């Protein structure tokens, strides 16, 4: 790819220009070294309109810029060569076409503080009476009152003395320690809004964790509830599937579960050949749902029937009680579906072993699907017949 | 019109007020040349009340102003000649019955500020003791103070000196700083609750961009799910068409829709003529609904008659596998009428060409209109009988 | 009542002492004066624990004051004559049991600063050297110094000199300067918490607003609507009667409807003398609704029947066109009735002349009725059967 | 147990490091006393992973502290003996693991307050030049400094006078008082976050409130709101049952419940030895509701059976008027079943005497039940059939 390079090379331009120019205005000393990069930046400014596949875009290519600094032009039409700096407000949205875009908002909201307080700085300098001082001893005291005068720490050290400087002092303090704030609480805001699921799940096990103690609660169940929710974070990141596919089309939805669920299928022996319209079906009626350790799910003679594809884990199917349990069943495997098959209430209990991760469908569309598929009718018709002794 | 002048003169005269009154109250050396502005001022202050077709605009036209000024009363009488200012608490609002709400009230928050600041800093000029300086610098100095005392940044280079002026430092600082804050904050809120779509929009694409990485998904996947909310958002600018008008009564809330959904009637040739009372059954209805390109609509052989109405795109109607495509359909038109008309299920596969913007309405609704309307239901039993072959 | 004047009685002393006992233990020269006062006080605050019909009330009774201040006690036992200001915490909730509640905790919430910030001058004047100043500059300058300080403006003129008062101005910045923008941040949240309905009104009908002008809508119809809204809350005052009533128990909802539609009940003929029964079954099912000027609400042939109980304004009923208008209906009267009586569908068309507000039952409930009641029926049916010409 | 003495022993030695090693950056007159103390807490650093039953904890144990102070190596490698401290990041969360969160999570927002203020006071000290003074005064006026610098006061008597002094300000004020807001501010957050039960009962009571006044409502139903509300929050803290088990799954669910409604159960006489599978199947139909005093519950005579199972409180049951009254109920007993044994409807009027609180399960569980159960259909049976006259 070549556009990942050629956005980045132009922001390292416009950058240069927004650093470069101010410094230039104030200091006429340059101009003598970096003409040649700068029309070299210049000839990239105007590389840009052919390959736009809005308005300030074309503002900023004009070369306004080596004009002013060739013809040591008066002042006050030389300040309005600052408008090189509106590609900034074109390129952020523009190399924002490409990690997370909250990150990318703190870190522009950061390059943003430190142009400015540079700009207000350099701007400062400019209205101090000729002294003979370094370049760079005047430039710190000018960088130190404006990140002072931003930040309203207010040393007072150093203040303004002049009418002119009075009044830049005040445009200052009303406008530029006002968005200051702004900007600060913005980045405040977006580092909050990062990692928001684990700030969600906190604060909803906090919210269930507070009521369950004002009731006073056994710690054997106190502690069971804090050990399901730890493996839901830790298994599931606290993303609920539903919500987020809310507002997604019915036919994109049924894209996104063609690839969530795709472990169990084609893992059990009767999704795998089963075609692909009959999975197309029942893809989207599918829940995921977990059972802890010891933690019965059927209790063998209720109504009902609803069938329960293990994902991850292991069931330890028993009858009424113990008496020299049935069998076990292991992950790609199903159970709790002859319960529709005979027309007939549940016949053994079934407890987890561990901490199981299992989907389950409803005993509406498994009847729909069982008169609707013959094979599959079929198939599970003669495992429930086998599967009796 | 001439309402929208007046209450511009009206605004024009009680900003002209609010500058003039304190600087007239600072110097007596006023109030020479400007009577003459201000007496036709007062004229329009006291021709107002019949043109009110409540208390503050008539506390305002008495003319204390005028009066104080005119009789050098003595400090204590003359400060309350401020009861002009009361028209600004009363205009306000009547300013407002004219653009964005919001926008008013960001530039109303502004111009709050700096009619404060000059009332502080023209009261701190009249506090100090008699100099011999020019009234420009003199109101500089008090002006440059209050922007430093309301920001909160505290220069201290100038300071209260005389047990009056702490007395009235201290009341700047406890009431003036404290409120300056929250109009600051006021004016960062509603800046920020302009374009919300926007922000409401962007928010919803990045929570549902959050998960669908978490859960790796492949890249022709994860792109084309982008793709599908820019287009929705290039197309719809984010806003939803039901909790809109969830809270409109039902007239309004047809009114409305007889507006939004004005192509597609009398686009399409049965509704164009159907008459009025059917069109107002069936408005409310339709549904906006988007689909891909290459995106299937209809999968030939389920249950169910959903008319899709084509307003903008083109669908590749097929067979159950290509063999010779039927025909090609455009804007416009509709299809899936056939499958509830001969109580079949569905006979060909339709998948979109482009970006389709098209409106469904349900089976339920559709039968209603069958079985409703005898001159609809006869055109679109013959148009399904003729298309067959 | 005596309660009333007692709890206030109560609060004047409690900030009497509040007031009084710091400036008494920085300045000995008092408590000769003000000890008949100081015990006049006391003896109400021994005069609480029998009108009872927690602890911090029992430690603000004893004493410590008149003894501290008589035994001219050294400075660290002295300190801890603050004892009597634990009854502020206990007054402000007790004083609560009595306007709005948002604005009495905004009205408690700026006493408390003035008294923290009246603590905090008073404690800084004691560690000061000993200077022949008059009491009331002294105090002044020190109630300057912690504005400044609590304000965070820092002019820096007067400051600590010495290590223990460097101890007392780190400690002031750091648990001082924070609480107050705590305060002051809860004094905007609970200013910008009062009438919450009209910021709530006001932000539904910009958010309206707004989407009715990307989709382009007429003017006659944009302003059409407005109207309404404005009628709605003028009318309404945006309250509604369904969210509010959804909390409390169904007879407390039952007994608040006995009052808020205490206008269409005893008003319509058949309400008052219908007994206690119906009316109490049937106040819970009327919904009010508000129908604008030529506005339809009955198209003479539609199914279903709702009857519309008018409470103020006026009906136009006509044919299916014009042809000689059949009658005009007012208040305390009802229309749509005679489609269910007949199982007829409609006949007439009703359109409103104002702005009116009337309640409509539905047919579900009607029918009940009809079923339930006989005199409310043979009312109905010979009315219905009387209004046909 | 010993995990709760090793994980406070881990906190007091990680703050050990935190406050002495920069205190030993800057005075090299340390570590001569301190050495075994030192060698003491890093044997116990090394002696965590073996306990771990992550890279941070593994930089911390190596010892580069007890090599840059014994080797009086030069500045800049000395700095990066700061390793020690990357245990604080690893602990306020290993911590964690043991009273409230939101608590736990103010008081670690402070001490970071206190350790960072430390810190940057320790650095400032470092860069000033030589002067004799004591290191008590030095370090109480560096630490002045810091307080004065990140809360934004800016008291400005003290001030950078060297151009690295001038960079460290720059720094401090760039990236320590912006920091400073926004733990300043989540200590705010979070102690509104306790208590929120009550945050949100009294806004639900003010809601309520605000509107029963808008429509004037007689002050003997206005006070009888608040004492129903005032009972609420005194017996139920505010807390809803069904939301905070909204999330829990239905075995965990059910668990809670078989706890939270224990004393009902075992309470009335067919409750306790009516089995586990019974109580099991009707201990989630069962919800609480409050009835006021004089505040009738069954009118005599209308449709439907609901079970009312007193919990807490007593009823006055009456016929159609009062005429001798039939009997009193008290806890421990249930009313209003024999509607749905005989098919009749009710035939006594039922008032509370006091606040009752008590279980309603609705018709549809209470036919269930009898047709699943024979031994309680029998009792009611014969209960309803023995209960009158
Ligand atoms: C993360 C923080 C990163 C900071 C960048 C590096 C530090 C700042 C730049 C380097 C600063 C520097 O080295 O200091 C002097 C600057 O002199 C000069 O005229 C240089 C003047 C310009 C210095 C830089 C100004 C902008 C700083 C913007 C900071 C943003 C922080 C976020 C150079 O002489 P020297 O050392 O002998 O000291 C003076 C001598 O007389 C006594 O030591
Ligand atoms: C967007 C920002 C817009 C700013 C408005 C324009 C700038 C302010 C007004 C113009 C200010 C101005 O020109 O400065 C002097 C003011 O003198 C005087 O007595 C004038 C005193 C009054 C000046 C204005 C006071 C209120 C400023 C409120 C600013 C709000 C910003 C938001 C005039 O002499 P001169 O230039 O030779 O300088 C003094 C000489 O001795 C050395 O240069
Ligand atoms: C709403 C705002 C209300 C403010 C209250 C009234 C103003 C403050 C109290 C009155 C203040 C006052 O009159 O000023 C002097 C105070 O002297 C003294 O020792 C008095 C010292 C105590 C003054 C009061 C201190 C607390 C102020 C708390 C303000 C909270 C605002 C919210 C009295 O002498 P005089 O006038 O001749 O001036 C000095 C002379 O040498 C030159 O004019
Ligand atoms: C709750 C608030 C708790 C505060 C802790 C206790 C107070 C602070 C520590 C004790 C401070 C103290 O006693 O003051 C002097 C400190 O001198 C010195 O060099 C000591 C220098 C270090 C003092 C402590 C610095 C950090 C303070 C961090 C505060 C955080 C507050 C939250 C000791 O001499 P002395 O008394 O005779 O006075 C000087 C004499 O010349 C005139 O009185
Ligand atoms: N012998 C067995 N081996 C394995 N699984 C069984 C056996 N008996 C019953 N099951 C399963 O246990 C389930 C219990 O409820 P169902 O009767 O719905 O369906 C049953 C089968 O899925
Ligand atoms: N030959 C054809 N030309 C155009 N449209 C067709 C043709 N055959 C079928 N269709 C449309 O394709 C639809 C597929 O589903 P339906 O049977 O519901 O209704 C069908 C018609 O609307
Ligand atoms: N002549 C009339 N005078 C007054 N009201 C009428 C007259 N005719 C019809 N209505 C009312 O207009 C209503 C129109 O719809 P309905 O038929 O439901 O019930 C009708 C009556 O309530
Ligand atoms: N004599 C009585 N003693 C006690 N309780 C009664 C008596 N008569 C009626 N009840 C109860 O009062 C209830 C009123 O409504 P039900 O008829 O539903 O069921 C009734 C019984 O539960």
């Amino acid at each position: 790819t070549y556009t990942l390079v050629w956005k980045v090379w132009i922001l390292a331009v416009t950058l240069y220009y927004a650093i470069r120019i101010p410094l230039t205005l104030v200091f006429p000393s340059l101009f003598s070294p970096l003409l040649p990069l700068d029309i070299l930046a210049s000839l990239a400014l105007i590389a840009d309109i052919p390959l736009d596949l809005r308005l300030p875009d074309l503002l900023a290519a004009l070369p306004l810029d080596l004009l002013v600094f060739a013809l040591h032009l008066p002042s006050p039409l030389s300040l309005l060569s600052l408008v090189r700096l509106l590609k900034l407000i074109s390129v952020q949205a523009s190399a924002t076409r490409i990690i997370n875009p909250a990150l990318l908002r703190l870190l522009s909201l950061v390059g943003f503080i430190l142009l400015a307080a540079h700009g207000i700085a350099c701007g400062w300098m400019s209205l101090q009476p000729p002294s003979e001082n370094p370049a760079g001893t005047r430039y710190l005291s000018a960088f130190y009152w404006t990140i002072t005068t931003l930040t309203t720490i207010g040393y007072g050290d150093i203040t303004p003395s002049t009418p002119t400087q009075t009044v830049y002092t005040i445009v200052i303090e009303l406008l530029g320690a006002a968005m200051y704030g702004l900007v600060i609480g913005n980045i405040a805001s977006l580092v909050s809004k990062l990692d928001a699921a684990k700030l969600l799940h906190r604060e909803r096990v906090e919210r269930v964790t507070a009521f369950l103690s004002y009731k006073r609660i056994s710690p054997e169940l106190q502690r069971r509830i804090i050990e399901y929710f730890d493996y839901l974070w830790e298994t599931r990141r606290g993303y609920e599937e539903r919500e987020v596919l809310k507002e997604l089309p019915h036919p994109l939805r049924l894209a996104v579960a063609m690839e969530i669920h795709g472990d169990v299928i084609e893992k059990v022996p009767l999704f795998k050949g089963a075609g692909e319209e009959f999975i197309r079906d029942i893809i989207l009626h599918l829940e995921p749902v977990i059972y802890g350790p010891g933690e019965y799910i059927i209790r063998a003679g209720e109504m009902g029937s609803d069938v329960y594809f293990i994902n991850r884990g292991s069931v330890e199917v028993l009858s009424a009680d113990e008496k020299t349990r049935y069998a076990i069943l292991s992950e790609g495997q199903f159970f709790g579906e002859m319960a529709l098959i005979l027309r007939a209430p549940r016949t053994a209990t079934v407890r987890a072993r561990a901490f199981c991760d299992l989907y389950r469908l409803d005993k509406e569309t498994f009847d729909r699907i069982l008169s609707r598929y013959p094979e599959i009718a079929a198939q599970i018709q003669e495992l429930a017949v086998r599967r009796k002794e």
